[PDB]
């Protein structure tokens, strides 16, 4: 029997990404979607499948869901996650999980007492490219790791650090390990709205090894990572997004000579979407999975707290 999934928030990346995903895997079905205005929920079913329902605690009432999918701004997570476990429904949450790591902790707890998953939604990791790119550095194709960078900034449209920011710090986690540390940042704060715009932090692992992570929403949509190493260089685009047909390409220089090498295509967003399930449905809930994402959101607090806020004009 798949797992009922209940949606609350009718959020764009549900729509785009999330709610697809749902829809096509076996292993989950989606029986309700909330929003705070029923005719928004209304499109979504109409789209999506489920009932559409009128604000979210009426779908945390309903028996026909297992899990739930919280995909509301990240100010907004800690309060809902922590309902939806204490209704007894598993919580699949968007990225990031919440907004500092005491807060964190304590979701956890909540979904610890009561044998339920909770799992933040980097869907990136769960694309195959990532390990492909780990295992070609393990094997050496540029020497020793010195430093890495990792950018994700898009057009003007939580504020750019927690929202977009997480993204290029998580990859920092992903490739460079436990161990990293805060070095310095900055982030440049408008004004007018008083919200982070922009930023760039520098993290080091205890060995030295760097990580200059950009990010923003006042600028060009980039999203990649490059790595310098002992005797070359390796980068890729599209590291964050890429599309489900899209064939990644990973770039190496070397001296006097460069390589490209195409990777297969795949749904990170299925992919995700599926371990969610996979763990909800054997009881296996990965512990690596949780201990991720708080050593995730203490760098992010470290971050925050650390950064030279600049604010303009
Ligand atoms: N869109 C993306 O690709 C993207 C990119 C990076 C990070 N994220 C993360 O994903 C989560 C959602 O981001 P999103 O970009 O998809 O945001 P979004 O389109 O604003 O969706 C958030 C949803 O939450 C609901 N909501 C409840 N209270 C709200 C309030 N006071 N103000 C605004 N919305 C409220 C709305 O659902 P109803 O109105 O239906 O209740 C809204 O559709 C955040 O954790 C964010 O960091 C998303
Ligand atoms: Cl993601
Ligand atoms: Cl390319
Ligand atoms: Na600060």
């Amino acid at each position: 029997n798949p797992i009922r999934v209940g949606v609350i928030g009718c959020a764009d990346i549900a729509w785009r990404r999330a709610l697809p995903a749902l829809e096509a895997e076996p292993l989950t079905e989606v029986t309700a979607i909330a929003s705070r205005r029923w005719d928004r929920a209304k499109r979504f079913t109409e789209r999506f499948g489920g009932e559409p329902v009128e604000g979210y605690p009426a779908l945390l009432e309903r028996d026909d869901v297992d899990a739930v999918y919280v995909p509301l701004p990240a100010v907004l997570h800690a309060e809902w996650i922590d309902r939806a476990l204490r209704a007894g429904k598993h919580v699949l949450a968007e990225k990031p999980l919440t907004t500092d790591r005491p807060q964190a902790e304590r979701l956890f707890a909540v979904a610890r007492e009561r044998g339920l998953l909770l799992m933040e939604n980097f869907m990136f990791l769960h694309h195959p490219q990532h390990r492909q790119v780990a295992d070609m550095l393990d094997e050496g194709v540029i020497g020793e790791i010195r430093s890495f960078a990792a950018s994700f900034t898009i057009p003007p449209k939580g504020g750019a650090l927690l929202d977009i920011g997480v993204y290029p710090i998580r990859a920092a986690g992903l490739f460079l390990g436990a161990d990293l540390e805060f070095v310095g940042a900055v982030l440049r704060h408008e004004r007018d709205r008083d919200v982070v715009v922009g930023g760039n932090a520098l993290l080091t692992t205890r060995q030295g090894v760097t990580a200059q992570l950009t990010f923003g929403m006042e600028h060009a949509y980039t999203n990649n990572y490059e790595f310098r190493g002992s005797t070359g260089r390796l980068w890729m685009n599209r590291v964050f997004t890429p599309p489900a047909t899209y064939q990644p390409v990973v770039h190496i220089e070397r001296q006097d000579h460069a390589e490209q090498f195409v990777l297969p295509a795949h749904d990170q967003f299925a992919k995700s979407i599926r371990a969610f399930a996979q763990a909800v449905l054997s009881g296996e809930h990965p512990r690596e999975w949780s201990e991720d994402s708080l050593r995730q959101a203490s760098l992010v607090d470290a971050v925050r707290t650390g950064a030279r806020d600049i604010y303009f004009p």
